[PDB]
């Protein structure tokens, strides 16, 4: 049920049903940190499949036999399409250059290509993991290329689309609530009015700006290190390989990948990952505010704020009508906190490069991909299971509007400051409304109050 | 005007009204980072005065002339008492060992001692800054000693006393509010009742535990590096000096300072400062929760929660009665956030020692002292200007208790689950109270409702 | 291949081969955040198995039929022993109280117990997930109890044992290297000598203190929230349940669990998790220093420091003799950075409780357990695959000792300061050794140099 | 002595030599947190002077008497020029909206204007602090406007100019060192060659990208909240004021300030400050790497790497020639760590807005300004006192090139892989050079070695 392969240290059993080889088994024996939840993220594995497909096609310019190249391309495609995820057992907590996952990819693609050609698995014949699958590449410039491919795809396919759905849903609710006037809160104290539409428009702007921030943090993610080889000079690769492989990855993905203009900067640091994590950190601050606001605005039903009725997704008991826990707000705010911590992990890793090579690469991309997936998925879930279903408690909102003390300044042009202050003070002392008090004090009629106190006229500059 | 002093780089002008010398002037010209607001914290300077007083007294065992030693002791006392603060211009962003502030201290104590002896300032006669004031000490083991003396004094004189006042004031309010029943909130939704005294008892326990955590993080702050000299071996000091100087510092301060058992650990790392910062970080989490709760519990007067009436310390407008911004809550929660950031700065510094010496020392102690002073002062301010004057809005609390849907389960033993749930659903649909609805439906009488629904019996297990 | 169950929202298909039920399926439909790497950590699931076993036995005091209790206990044991991990599909990013995992546990134990009794899965007969498996418990006080059980077990079984192995290995190497004198480094400049044993003894002290710090952070992890029910009052549990269930968990685990003296503090905050994470943060700073030092001390073979020969665990090429990448140092320092970020996530979550309930519970325990497992596993791997095999490059160390300029001060008592400074300056200018220069200058004989310059005499105070 | 002023709480003594008034004295008595070192940063105060100058000029469109407006403009100019710094005693740890500093600014400008007009200080005549100096403005939209003006000016005048000087100095050294070949280091192990100019070109690219990142984070800093008044609606200001005051601020500063398109987003959150802090956090990661590399590349003189000779700015000892502590590297890396911590403080504040107003404003801008000033000043200091004077130790670099084992692969095309590996293994075993060994083994002549092993041909792809 196992085949025997060999490396410099001796023999190793490789399961017959696995496409990896001796280097991967050796790597698993020495880095047993954290268990299977710590396996390298699937986006990184898929990105390696893209990279190795691109390199094999380019390397036909540089001596690679087309029959071998095309077998590599087909196997690499299977990796990219997520068809071979079960053959990647290595964890994030490995060599800090990512070289062990590079070798895992080279072995898997080599053995699958051998199988496609009808040969013996583990033989390196006719597809050699290093001489063919890693041709023109290095142990040091491959993982950083894969992690930028993976980050860009996750931003474009998961993070930005999830934020776009949330933006659109918040914007629809802003329009739906554009005429519902409620009492503002500053310092959490009652304040002058604004509509729920206006308040929600602030959330819309925050999400729009989050997408702008993330896009602004992408130009240097599109720069690929492939071609820098061991220390950035390109020793032991071919002239034109760096440019051709970036152009091929760009063609395969439809994304504007380019070769990094300075390979020393590209290998010695991952400042672009720090930059992108920073944009996700800002996004997390925006989403914490939006979700915590919606949480409190839905508080109640009777001892809270009670402005919003959130959809009920988990069944309650009949004897507790009106109670709805804001559980999508909880998942989102937990995600927001996680992104902030992940950002510190990325920052510490990014600050700690040494000379020609930053060797915190696996941990840095793990945290970036984690934050991107959590923010995108949480945005979709918060949208579909909370935002689109939010209703305004207009009966309670209108009641509290008429009971507020904050509308009293509408009276000043009609009865003057002292009488308006006396109304407010008396109403506060007695627990009555402004209207009731103004009438009892003899300062106006009910008809006058309705004519002069118009919240619709208190919503902008004049 | 100025006197002329010299170093091996040439001539320096030293103001005649300053006690520092050529080394200190040289240090100011090369490290201007941040401006005067970045000057080394006064607690570090005072701690250096304690240390140099101790070293001078001990060094009489090791050849130091008693007339010279006693002049150093008197000048060092002046530094320790804050009488010579204006003679320390150096910033935090200096050499990472703190040696430049050590030299600043040596020069100031030398020249003030010379003045006490009637001699010529700047002459190093009869008191030499290196040969006498720095005798038996090193450029590398003095600053870490001063920073632990400073941290321990700030914990005992500022941080723990401020937390103690907050603990005691919260406990008094807990007892004051022990009989005031209100509606609990979980997920921010209405929940079963608890007293304000019970809720406040949670805050009391958090502050008690904060003090316990800070004390638990002090044992290794009391360990002093003095005696490790350059690399931790004690080369170029005397047998017994490490122990004697720590005992003298303990006697001078009344605190249980001891010599660090392993001087390599004491110089190469400042793990104790990370540990203490960690306790302040936990404290900051507790204080964020207490201050934000009180902030929201005071929200209103009419569109918030309205359970607490917070003292108004800043004049308000006569036309805005009842409005009180919780400004001490804002100061406290801003401080909490600062402590969390300061903690990451301490962590990064503490993680980055190299071989025999961690050279992030000034930045680490600055953040520790900043956190300790902010937490202590904010605790006093929050206590005196908010907590002690908090009142309960008992009329609004009683009203919202009677209007709650959460008490309905007191009815189950008397009329059964089915009728109870029907009451709650109908009340929620109609906007009425449980009692009004239970009577309208004909399920019970007013007298039965008052006998069966007793919140005082819903406050514990049975 | 599926059975039909029902909840308030309608019917749900449950796989015939799963022990969870309708509530768990509903929970999975609404929280699709992050994928399967985000599943609730296994230590939490196992801890729930302990908690539910304890509660079932205690509840025989409170009316639970012994036949049902014993079926619950046996099923709960299977959960605790990791026999049913495949029946827990929920992710961390769920309701912030952890109630959905509580319900998942109640359903699994109920259905497995039903099977043990020979009944129909999904029927709630004769074991009801809520009425029996959750008897005397709440939706809010169960997850916090499980997360403290899980944290304490992981500290005692994984984190502390891993640190103990590292301590012991570092201490053995310190003794092995106790006579190997090398040149110290301060500010990364050459400094006076110390032995590799002395330098490694600093690392030993850091790891010893890390274990002390972690233990100091455990007393409040042993406090369990069980019995606080919904808001901390214990409404709807029985007198004595809180104490009995903590004593039973203590008996089952052999660890000193107790009931939390203030349940409001226990439910409204998780300051103990922040405290424990803080101890792991300090540990990560210590390990970053130790691992980065060892990394640089092994640098080379010829353009680095070259003091240590690290074991080679991944095969190199024949043409690159002497090159050994310090890959266990890389995994450990990546782990250290991850712990620092996780600590910020825990801190943000811990700071954000609201009124009676902190609803960041799943994210907080996830990060604590992640840091604990990574630190423990990395400590074992770093120990077994690096530290125990470290060798000293004594040939290179001795060569560089004799070429250092740092031994020259040994000459001062014999030939005076000026001649000793002239030797050092001349040797620096000419690239020669101190000995060669001292002889060429005519200041001493070779025999005198060997008699006066004894590094063994430069290793302590005198 | 003192004058007597009043507020609704009673009488306050105001020093006769101060321009602030009763509101400012009242504010000092309730917020003493931290002491004078916590005073509001001068850039915020200057920015308030710009804003009040702009508002006064614009408000002539909205009824403000020109004689009064022009006195306000002149007094506000004095504040903006730093002439009245001593009249601002309030600390950061004040009301979270910054309203108390707004009132401090209003009072100082009122009383200085009154003095310019020959009137009585403290009389509010002819210049009223609220009715004139705060005309058309609000307690809530003034501080956020000042903090964006301050942040933008500090970026343009301090941060970017300091980085530009560092960029240019690093680029000059890159060109100076373009022909100096040394041994690369990956994982800290010896690696294939690269020039010092190539390595420095990586640092240049990082600083260039830092400046690009900071500029990319400025568009939303230029958005001003002025005009949003209390909750963002603009109630109680005039149509056109928001736009007119932003245009005037842009004209006064020469920077492209604009009114914020959504005033709810501008008041309820400070996401732009989080974004800018994020760019400074990335910059800090770049600078940590540059400064730590240079630190280690200068290590020695004989037991380190020894590639760089750093300028010695602090006198050394004549008996310790060649020793130079990299003290600017220490200041710079301490600053980098501080920026990372400051960033977490900004993040926590930015995440914690409530409804219509984020009330963490003073702490957020303090940390942003602190980071910007430290990075700018440290960049200038690191440039002038380290980078520009760096020399290459070419003799030691050439020696270590010739002694390296890494050049051996130049031999493969000439003698084959087998003999090359035998040379490297033998040299490593014996401690000799590749050339000595290749000759002793009889595989080639000295002349062949010099013709075949040319490091200049090992610096790129082929």
């Amino acid at each position: 049920s196992f085949r025997i392969e060999y490396d410099t240290f001796g023999e190793l059993k490789v399961p017959n049903d696995k496409y990896y080889g001796a280097q991967t088994v050796r790597s698993t024996m020495n880095f047993k940190i954290g268990g299977v939840t710590e396996r390298m993220p699937t986006p990184v594995i898929k990105a390696f499949g893209i990279l190795k497909r691109a390199a094999a096609e380019v390397n036909q310019d540089y001596g690679l036999d087309p029959k071998i190249a095309n077998a590599i391309m087909k196997a690499a495609d299977e990796v990219a399409e997520g068809k071979l995820n079960d053959h990647f057992p290595l964890v994030v907590w490995q060599t800090g250059s990512g070289t062990q996952t590079n070798m895992n990819v080279n072995e898997v693609i080599s053995n699958r290509a051998i199988e496609m050609l009808g040969g013996e698995l583990g033989s390196k014949i006719p597809v050699h993991p290093n001489d063919h699958v890693n041709k023109s590449q290095s142990s040091n410039d491959t993982f950083p290329t894969a992690m930028h491919i993976a980050a860009a795809i996750e931003v474009h396919e998961v993070l930005l689309p999830g934020l776009q759905k949330l933006h659109d849903a918040l914007d629809a609710k802003s329009k739906e609530f554009a005429q519902i006037i409620k009492i503002g809160r500053t310092h959490t104290q009652d304040a002058v009015p604004l509509t729920l539409g206006q308040e929600f428009s602030g959330y819309v702007q925050q999400v729009k700006y989050a997408m702008t921030r993330i896009k602004a943090a992408m130009p240097r993610i599109y720069e690929l290190a492939a071609g820098g080889t061991a220390v950035g000079t390109g020793l032991n690769t071919r002239i034109g390989f760096a440019e051709k492989v970036a152009a091929k990855v760009a063609a395969l993905t439809g994304l504007p990948f380019v070769t990094a203009p300075n390979k020393f900067e590209a290998l010695a640091a991952h400042d672009a990952l720090v930059e992108l994590s920073g944009a996700m950190n800002t996004t997390a601050c925006s989403l914490m505010k939006i979700a915590n606001d919606i949480r409190f605005l839905g508080s109640g039903p009777r001892s809270g704020l009670g402005e919003l009725i959130l959809p009920e997704n988990e069944p309650g008991s009949s004897i507790m009508p009106g109670k709805v826990n804001p559980t999508q707000c909880e998942a989102m705010t937990m995600v927001a906190a996680q992104v902030m911590g992940n950002h510190v992990a990325v920052t510490v890793g990014g600050s700690n490069g040494h000379f020609e090579l930053n060797v915190f690469k696996p941990m840095m991309i793990k945290n970036v991909l984690h934050s991107a997936r959590l923010l995108g998925d949480a945005s979709v879930s918060f949208t579909e299971n909370c935002v689109v279903g939010i209703q305004a408690n207009t009966e309670r909102i209108n009641k509290l509007m008429n009971e507020s003390l904050m509308l009293v300044t509408a009276l000043n042009p009609h009865i003057g400051y002292d009488k308006a202050a006396k109304i407010a003070k008396t109403a506060h002392k007695n627990g009555s409304t402004l209207k009731e008090t103004a009438i009892e004090l003899g300062y106006l009629t009910a008809e006058q109050f309705d004519e002069w106190v118009k919240p619709k006229d208190m919503l902008g500059p004049k």
